[PDB]
């Protein structure tokens, strides 16, 4: 169906995903999949059917 | 069906996902799937059918 | 169906994915999949059918 | 002596002298002398010594 | 002496002298002398000594 | 003496002298003398000594 997204903004400031680490020993940073960001952000029908977004993180450390 | 999203804003400031760590030993940061962000954020029909978003984090540490 | 995205902005500032590490020992940075970003961001039908976005990170450290 | 005028404003709207006439027969409009106007208006020492500001209006109509 | 005029404004709108007439028979419009106007308006020492600002209007109509 | 005029503005709109007439029979419009106007308007020492600004309007109509 119709999906109207109107917008009349002014001086719009947007930050998306942020991350900060410090003085750690090990570091992992996995990001993605459907990360949309912006003054007019739209994300329609990210997954349909048998599709998958397996944004996993297999941290094992098999000590 | 119809989905109208009107907006007349002014001086809009938006922060999305934030994360802060400090003085840790191990660090993991998994983000994503359907992270939408913005002054006019829309997210319609993220998953339909047999689809999946398995944003897991298999932290094992098999000590 | 129709998907109208109108926008009349002015002085729009957008930051997408950010990441900061410091004084760590090991470092990993995996990003992607469907990272969209901008003053007018649109992301329609990222995955359809048997498709997949396996943005994983196989950190093992098989010590 | 010192005359400090500090100001940190935002979205300031100022109107100065206004005048409206309607359906009259005769019309006179004398303005001036020291008409200062603005978001940061200052008017120091307008008249000193034998000076004068004779903003008169000699409407006579010597009928 | 020192005369400091600081200002940190944003989106300042200023109107100075205004005048409106309608359906009149005779019309006169005298303006001036020291008409200062603006977001940072300053008017120092407009008249000094034997000076004069005779912004008059000799409407006679010697009928 | 020192006369400091600092200003850090943004999106400043200024109108100076305005005048509107309509459906009149006779029309006169005298303007001037020291009409200063602007986002940073300054007018120092407009008249000094025996000087004069005789912005008059000798409307007689010696009927």
């Amino acid at each position: 169906g119709v999906l109207y997204v109107g917008s009349k903004t002014k001086e719009g400031v947007v930050h998306g995903v942020a991350t900060v680490a410090e003085k750690t020993k090990e570091q992992v940073t996995n990001v993605g999949g459907a990360v949309v960001t912006g003054v007019t952000a739209v994300a329609q029908k990210t997954v349909e059917g048998a599709g998958s977004i397996a944004a996993a993180t297999g941290f094992v450390k098999k000590d």
